């Protein structure tokens, strides 16, 4: 009732190595608590230090990664239509885009060729880069790119939600 | 000094049996919380690493970005205030290899007079833009405290179409 709980107190209190009285094991209990108030505070406060370098933390990938209207700019994305497609012979991975911004007929290459048939891109509507640099592929060269979304195993093209006409730059504006 | 100092333990908690038993709880549940610290007094100190890594990345990500300053001293050759304008100054510059054109909008805090013949350092790589009807290749680099605008120049005399270059 009484003596086996503050029997219990010695169990949890450290070894004395000193006399078994009452008053001593209890003793040592107010002694272990203040400690114990004085340490939970000491870290709650180190704490506080914590978070305030955390959100600090994330604020300086915000800085880092920042973008700015000026360097966006210097990418063109505009919507293009393709007119054709065709396998590769030697590769099952790659297709030969024509595109049509209008005016300008563009030739890329893309990877969607096992997510992607000929027959079901001509005439959609694709977002691309058209800045972007040529890389010469399979002896071919691809101006412009297309963009893509993958989570490894889908793969998508990029759509504007309504029809527009081709060759629309895309634009951050309001 | 039994019952006063259980009664002391009154006073810690925020019916001797009571907070007696109150207390192995308080006892129990400080047991727990601190073994918790040791583990976020170690969490703090990869975060002391992170921010250690983005700084030295910003650091360098700073210096990057000044070199792509390029600061050259120039030498006013003209200037002439532009008409229907009160504030700007159609200033030609030059490098010593080729006679740049610059506006200033230092207009009202200068006199072309005396402004001629000074060797002015300006920011080089800056786009030009055309202001009605000049295209300025390039800007000058003009102090304003809200009393004196000041244009750049270096203490000393140096050649024409020098590179301005911070130490490293």
């Amino acid at each position: 009732n009484i003596n086996d709980r503050i029997k219990e107190l010695g169990t949890l209190i450290p070894k004395s190595n000193d006399r078994w009285n009452k008053g001593t094991i209890l003793k040592a209990s107010v002694d272990y608590i203040r400690k114990l108030q004085r340490e939970q505070q000491r870290a709650k406060e180190l704490e506080n230090r914590q978070k305030k370098l955390e959100h600090a933390n994330r604020h300086l990938l915000l800085r880092i990664q920042e973008l700015g209207i000026e360097d966006f700019l210097k990418v063109d994305l505009r919507v293009a239509k393709v007119l054709s497609a065709e396998r590769v012979e030697g590769s099952e991975k790659l297709l030969k885009l024509t595109l049509s911004l209008g005016d300008e007929e563009r030739t890329v290459v893309a990877g969607i060729a096992k997510y992607y048939t000929p027959e079901e891109l001509v005439g959609k509507k694709i977002v691309i880069v058209a800045n972007l640099k040529p890389r010469k592929i399979f002896g071919i060269e691809s101006q412009g790119m297309i963009l893509a979304a993958s989570d490894g195993e889908n793969l998508s093209v990029i759509v504007p939600d309504r029809d527009v006409k081709e060759g629309a730059k895309l634009s951050a504006a309001l």
